[PDB]
């Protein structure tokens, strides 16, 4: 859902982050346990997204944002 | 290591069970860090293998998970 997603993009940001760190991954922790609570494989794929975007953001090939294009895509048709 | 893998499955073994439940988040955490102290790659690769085990122990659409899987795939060779 909307507040599943908003946990994942947090969790993201704090990976992307690494102290004020820690409390960053405490607070990620906190969201994902409260979106916990197929679903398993859904929430993979957003934390591969967010990785993804990390990588993409320190960074500043085209294949391979090619290639996680179309698997987003496809995990949104199913 | 395999010693690392075996932190990371229990882990998210932990997770998939859920306090008690705390508790064992907690241990499994702890598990987690034991373990931790291209690889990234590795490892995530390997991340995606504790998935499966949570989701089978969960259990007791399939286009979905093979797209999942490829993207894993594609994610660790680049």
């Amino acid at each position: 859902y909307i507040y599943l997603g908003g946990a994942i993009l947090a969790e993201v940001i704090g990976t992307t982050l690494m102290v004020g760190t820690i409390i960053c991954y405490c607070a990620s922790f906190w969201l994902l346990a409260q979106t916990l609570a197929i679903a398993y494989a859904i929430w993979s794929g957003v934390g591969i997204v967010l990785i993804s975007l990390l990588s993409w953001g320190f960074f500043g090939a085209i294949i391979g944002m090619m290639l996680i294009c179309a698997g987003v895509l496809i995990i949104n048709l199913l």
